[PDB]
């Protein structure tokens, strides 16, 4: 732990990174359609400033919808119940 900073800054930064690794992934396999609506969700985090803590709250933000902020919150509980490593 060398940065973090308490200071004007954001508060996840989590989400959002993955929320690109796996649109890369999408991409990879030739998913112009998928990687369309999750780039898309990521542009709307984006802009966000303040941290995420239900789907909804996370949908109010244009450029998202309800089947991405489901999704949003499902990274959140790890996937399922406990993380694996791949």
């Amino acid at each position: 732990a060398q940065p973090s900073s308490q200071k004007a800054t954001n508060h996840n930064l989590h989400i959002t990174e993955k929320l690109e690794v796996l649109a890369k992934a999408y991409s990879v396999q030739g998913d112009k359609w998928r990687a369309l609506g999750y780039a898309k969700a990521i542009n709307a985090l984006k802009s966000f400033h303040k941290p995420v803590t239900s789907y909804q709250e996370a949908c109010s933000i244009p450029g998202i919808g309800k089947r991405m902020a489901e999704k949003i919150i499902e990274i959140l509980e790890s996937g399922h119940l406990r993380k694996l490593d791949h």
